């Protein structure tokens, strides 16, 4: 089997993209993040508390004949921004993009922390790291991908994240016609439950690259590109009046310039990140200092290659005995 479905950016910053999946029977359509750096599927639900829900669209499991409790099952999720929720967990089928998953944990929240009330365009996470992470207790539960992997093709989904348009998640195949040249592929460390791999160096704008070994993790769920200090102060510098913002939380530039370009190494492959793929525009509304896409890790303790990142890659998730990661320009 195989699926396959359109990923669209929540607004004109693509600060993520949510992806239409199909829970229940009927289906109730509810559109989730899909992410590579956490490990539950969990929705906005008839359970969650009613002043957290602002514009969502709910899970109703008592409207779904395939819906069960899963008994005495419960979940409870902190994230990197410190967003968190929690609940209790049902299974029912998941469809994705046509592919169908039959019992599989759908973690309906009963509380979700401000930011997720906040945003009325994420109706809930559909998580696609290693099941290791997955909190639901006291039995962890797979995600949707292991769920399907034995059903596949092969073994392997795709991200092809647009820059400011829709892309393509692809579930069991690599669809070749979405990629230039040929994709790299690159180790991965499943030990602490994440798609970790080691970039070799990187470069900004026309300058030479560094050779220089970087761990971090491809992150779909992150909207930009956090890397150690060093990197990303070699990147600012080259953008006049770009400084790092305490009181903002990050670097910063004026507005008005023109953003050099990123590199960074796939083995001996390259992926050019644009530099208007770096802009995340005003910091206020009206301001003229922008908030800047590429930024430290420091604080943070694990290198993210987020949407910034994967967006200028068509980038296979492959999901073998020995998990792996390829990286393709597009
Ligand atoms: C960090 O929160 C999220 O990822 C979701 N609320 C999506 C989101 C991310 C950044 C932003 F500026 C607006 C929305
Ligand atoms: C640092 O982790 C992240 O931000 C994502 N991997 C998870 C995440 C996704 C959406 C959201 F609204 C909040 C958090």
């Amino acid at each position: 089997s195989t699926g396959s479905a359109t990923t669209t950016p929540i607004d004109s910053l693509d600060d993520a993209y949510i992806t239409p999946v199909q829970i229940g029977t009927p289906a109730q359509t509810l559109n989730l993040d899909f992410d590579t750096g956490s490990s539950d599927l969990w929705v906005f639900s008839s359970e969650t508390t009613a002043s957290e829900v602002d514009g969502q669209t709910i899970y109703t499991p008592s409207k779904s004949t395939t819906a069960k409790l899963l008994s005495g099952a419960t979940w409870s999720i902190s994230y990197g921004d410190g967003s968190s929720s929690s609940g209790d967990v049902y299974t029912d089928t998941v469809s994705v993009g046509g592919l169908t998953v039959t019992g599989q944990a759908v973690e309906s929240a009963k509380k979700v922390s401000s930011s997720f009330t906040e945003d009325s365009t994420i109706d809930g996470l559909l998580g696609l790291a290693f099941s290791t992470l997955n909190t639901v207790s006291p039995t962890q539960q797979k995600t949707f991908f292991d769920n399907a992997k034995a059903s596949l093709d092969s073994p392997v989904f795709t991200a092809d994240l647009g820059y400011h348009a829709p892309g393509t998640y692809n579930f069991g195949f690599i669809d070749t016609t979405a990629y230039t040249g040929s994709i790299t592929y690159t180790a991965v460390s499943t030990k602490q439950g994440f798609w970790e791999w080691t970039s070799t160096g990187y470069a900004v704008g026309s300058g030479t690259f560094k050779s220089t070994s970087i761990d971090g993790i491809a992150d779909t769920g992150t909207t930009l590109l956090y890397l150690p200090a060093t990197v990303v102060s070699a990147y600012w510098a080259q953008v006049s009046g770009a400084k790092s913002s305490s009181s903002v939380g990050g670097y910063v530039f004026p507005c008005s310039a023109t953003l050099p370009s990123f590199t960074f190494g796939v083995g001996s492959a390259r992926i050019v990140i644009p530099g208007d793929y770096i802009d995340f525009g005003p910091i206020s509304t009206g301001s003229s200092s922008c908030f800047g896409g590429i930024q430290s890790s420091a604080g943070i303790g694990i290198n993210i290659f987020g949407d910034v990142a994967l967006k200028a890659a068509f980038v296979v998730f492959n999901g073998a005995t020995t998990p792996t990661l390829g990286f393709a320009s597009k």
